[PDB]
């Protein structure tokens, strides 16, 4: 009764999660392709070797750290989704 | 019962969350500090169209951190309401 409370405020939270996940990914990798294409277009243009150095650099740290999301992501989701449907069960039982 | 796993589990998970935003805001911090040097560095040796792209790049994540910010504040603040009354069912 009161847990049916719960389990209704957490099936919100999480979908608002996941909504944000989809938000913040396209984000950042429009963000990383942009930073890709500018380190194309910059080494195209070719002293600015720091320059295109320093982006190279930042393009693959922020790479690395999308790649490293999406699993991270992964896991939290189905173990988010694992639990409400345990909550699912236990409420209507 | 098992409303105790339920709470554990949830526990366990809301404190992951919490580490895992921790470095995710100092890698993307540092990150942009660089953007910034850099956005700032050019800026000075300044075709450029460059430090153009370069500065819209820079506030594209700077709006996004301060935008998760309050994001991640809310939704914390949401899953510790939760967790308290859940808690409190035990």
């Amino acid at each position: 009764g009161t847990l049916n409370q719960l389990f209704h405020n957490l099936n919100e939270i999480v979908e608002d999660l996941n909504k944000n996940w989809h938000r913040e990914r396209r984000t950042l990798h429009d963000f990383a392709d942009e930073l890709h294409q500018l380190v194309k277009h910059v080494h195209h243009f070719m002293k600015l070797q720091d320059i295109v150095n320093q982006l190279d650099k930042l393009f693959r740290d922020l790479d690395n750290h999308l790649q490293r999301k999406d699993d991270t992501v992964h896991h939290r989701h189905h173990q988010l989704n694992k639990l409400l449907a345990q909550l699912d069960n236990l409420v209507h039982r």
